[PDB]
């Protein structure tokens, strides 16, 4: 065993947690809707045709606000070939991800589901192939009462009440090469100010995502950012940073650090934010939508064997194992971590396409290892990021010095008289001796402590079993004002403190 220590000060905070920094993401893409949320044959499909089963694994993970329809697939499309009656939707070449999209789902079914999980969606605009008319035509199509055209269009379709979208996303990662109508940074800032602009002159209550880079390694990263938000600042209200990672080298210890450079890469976009509101002297403070971030690697060379124009492909079906479970948890830690500017964040994505949740056609709906320490972080994560204050043993890897055995926070719900600590134990040998000082929380008792934990970090769940599930037989104990708590090796651990 090693030793590790960590006060959990009430007055040190962060920040409130937004709780949209547990929202997720459905694009039009391979079996995400088509066989995913909406599957007309399916045993358990309601009278709209959505499969129940996904519904109540949505629900379980609260899930606040969902990120639509795209992602690369919005750059190419027309929001009106997916509203209105079926006889009159064309069937589309999907450049994004070489398939047909019949458009048998839009908008206005997106919404429907959406209502059904209790989520509400961050709507994105094409500025790939269309630009500003379009994008004022939308809002207005969604948004505006009635009495205009679109407005009264969208009542004509069914939809008598407004749906009433609060965030917006200004198109798609656009920097891209690969994308679908890519701009240099100069001219989506162009295009995106003017899109803000007559999407807010429509409603002025919604608020507006700007894209940052498609990565980190672009050769164009922050300079990017800083050209959009120059373009952007005084209409807008977030940037985008987006992140994915996979151990394509087998290096459990170097895999589990990659969270360290998470950190940096958030901390790196808040003070590109901080500068351009600088050189605006805005009163304003822009935050970040980390609205792409997961673990993907696996499904790579299935990809390859995919033939174009196929409807509904089983594209991105990445399956995770108990590694990547450890590695999502340190990204929530991450984003929690951050909770003074991540105010939105989607883990990419929901169903399906790398996805917590999968399902099999005409069969059942299941949970991936990382559904559980999403599910903790989004059930029991919301109140108040407390400051960590850590003493950790730490180990060197490839890529990374000083890397901590330990990954925890701690997060206060004073309505509930709650604090949960999340930790991960990074060490591939050894248990961890958490200490935990909880002395500015008097009356405190443990609750739970809930253990993530498998021998084989290889091993992954599937339709069949799931031996990667969590349990409660962690080992916390409040003593003297002092929380100690085994963390055993390679674990996720939620340890739940409440008044009593
Ligand atoms: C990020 C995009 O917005 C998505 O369409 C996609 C899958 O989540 C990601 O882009 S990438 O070009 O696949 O990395």
């Amino acid at each position: 065993t090693k030793k590790a220590t960590m006060i959990i000060e009430k007055d040190f905070k962060i920040a409130e947690i937004d709780k949209r920094i547990y929202g997720s993401f459905i694009e039009h893409l391979g079996r995400a809707v088509y066989g995913g949320i909406y599957e007309p044959g399916h045993p358990q499909a309601d009278e709209n045709g959505f499969r129940q089963d996904v519904i109540e694994l949505v629900k379980e993970l609260q899930v606040p606000i969902i990120r639509y329809p795209g992602g690369n697939f919005v750059s190419g499309y027309n929001w009106e070939d997916g509203v209105g009656p079926k006889e009159q939707r064309p069937r589309r070449l999907d450049l994004a991800w070489k398939s047909v999209e019949t458009n048998e789902i839009g908008l206005n079914e997106f919404m429907d589901w959406a209502k059904m999980v209790g989520a509400e969606v961050n709507m994105a605009v094409n500025l790939g192939t269309r630009g500003i008319d379009a994008a004022r035509n939308l809002v207005e199509y969604c948004n505006h009462p009635s009495g205009s055209y679109y407005s009264d269009l969208r009542i004509a379709h069914g939809y008598k009440e407004p749906h009433k979208i609060k965030t917006w996303c200004l198109g798609n990662e656009m920097d891209g090469p690969w994308q679908i109508g890519h701009k240099t940074a100069v001219e989506y800032g162009r295009i995106a100010c003017e899109a803000a602009k007559v999407m807010k002159w429509v409603d002025p209550t919604i608020e507006l995502v700007v894209c940052g880079s498609s990565n980190r390694n672009m050769p164009t990263f922050a300079e990017w950012e800083a050209t959009v938000l120059d373009h952007t600042y005084d209409h807008v209200d977030y940037i985008s940073l987006h992140q994915y990672y996979g151990n394509r080298d087998n290096d459990t210890a170097n895999y589990l650090a990659l969270s360290l450079e998470m950190d940096d890469f958030i901390r790196s976009v808040v003070a590109i934010a901080d500068y351009v509101k600088a050189k605006k002297r805005s009163k304003k403070t822009i935050h970040l939508s980390f609205d792409e971030w997961n673990v993907w690697y696996h499904s790579n060379e299935a990809d390859k064997l995919i033939e174009p124009w196929t409807v509904a492909p089983p594209l991105l079906e990445d399956i995770y194992n108990f590694e990547d479970a450890l590695l999502v948890g340190c990204m929530l830690i991450t984003l929690m971590k951050h909770a003074d500017r991540v105010k939105i964040a989607c883990l990419a994505q929901l169903v399906n396409v790398i996805a917590p949740i999968m399902t099999e056609k005409n069969g059942p709906a299941w949970k991936q290892t990382i559904y559980y320490p999403f599910m903790h972080a989004s059930v029991y994560g919301r109140g108040v990021a407390l400051h960590p204050v850590i003493s950790s043993p730490k180990y060197d890897s490839k890529d990374f010095t000083d890397v901590p055995y330990l990954e925890s926070i701690a997060v206060y719900n004073e309505e509930k008289e709650e604090v949960t600590i999340f930790a991960v134990n990074r060490d591939m040998e050894d248990a961890l001796l958490l200490e935990c000082d909880v002395r500015s929380f008097e009356d405190y008792r443990v609750i739970e402590h809930i253990v993530l934990e498998h021998d084989n970090v290889k091993q992954t769940n599937s339709a069949q079993s799931s031996p990667v599930v969590p349990h409660r037989n962690g080992d916390a104990q409040l003593s003297d004002r002092k929380v100690s708590a085994t963390l055993p090796k390679l674990s996720w651990n939620v340890i739940r403190l409440g008044k009593r």
